[PDB]
């Protein structure tokens, strides 16, 4: 079956090079095509029998983006691969849909993946337990920065160093983790998508500079290298 479908704006924003590494595609002015959203799959058929190229949307991120530059009404999702990605709309209605629908067709594979039934049922058992991740990590972490602090022997920094930029991408992660099954479960509820500004919040600095490598620190930004590294 068919989600909902119809005919968008593609104009990919960043891809998953080989070695976990995010980068602005070539500069193709938007483009034109058709597209029904079949479950996990979005695919994209030409003017006026075949799609000419793909997209598997899956666990995937869409984020509002009514900040672009003239062309108004406009997505923007974060595949799973490391991709960006960004659809141009008709209405903010039709930005409804495809990005309340999209979410919905990625957190529902979720559901299966799971071998699960109840889809809030699968997302609060997700959105729970995550920051439990998030607690025993956000302060494993801070510990260190308590004892790295007053320790000096060169030996048992590098050491701790690296359980950090280590305990701070494995928190990284975790939260842009939550944004997910959140803005999930809140399609799948109705209610808006959280706040963006929280989003990058909980960003990390050195994560944040990158960036900055490309463009606008976007939330789909730091969706997108996210995923590079996962």
């Amino acid at each position: 079956t068919v989600r909902k479908a119809g005919a968008l704006a593609v104009k990919n924003f960043l891809v998953h090079k080989k070695n976990k590494k995010v980068e602005s595609a070539t500069r193709r002015k938007w483009k034109h095509y058709w597209v029904s959203l079949k479950g996990c799959t979005l695919f994209f058929y030409e003017t006026d029998s075949v799609p000419k190229h793909a997209v598997w949307v899956e666990n995937s991120i869409v984020q509002a983006v009514p900040e672009h530059p003239k062309k108004d009404f406009v997505f923007c999702l974060s595949n799973s691969l490391g991709d960006a990605f960004l659809f141009q709309t008709t209405s903010q209605t039709e930005l409804e849909n495809w990005i309340t629908a999209i979410h919905s067709a990625c957190a529902a594979a979720v559901a299966r993946h799971h071998h699960k039934e109840d889809t809030l049922r699968l997302l609060k058992s997700e959105i729970k337990k995550l920051e439990q991740k998030i607690d025993m990590d956000e302060k494993m972490k801070k510990m260190g920065e308590m004892q790295l602090s007053s320790v000096t022997d060169s030996k048992k920094k590098k050491t701790i160093l690296d359980q950090i930029f280590v305990w701070e991408q494995n928190l990284e992660q975790f939260q842009m983790d939550l944004f997910r099954f959140r803005c999930y479960l809140a399609s799948l509820q109705g209610g808006e998508l959280p706040n963006p500004k929280r989003l990058l919040a909980f960003a990390s600095r050195p994560t944040k500079v990158a960036m900055g490598r490309l463009g606008i620190f976007s939330v789909s930004s730091f969706h997108a290298l996210v995923a590079a590294r996962t």
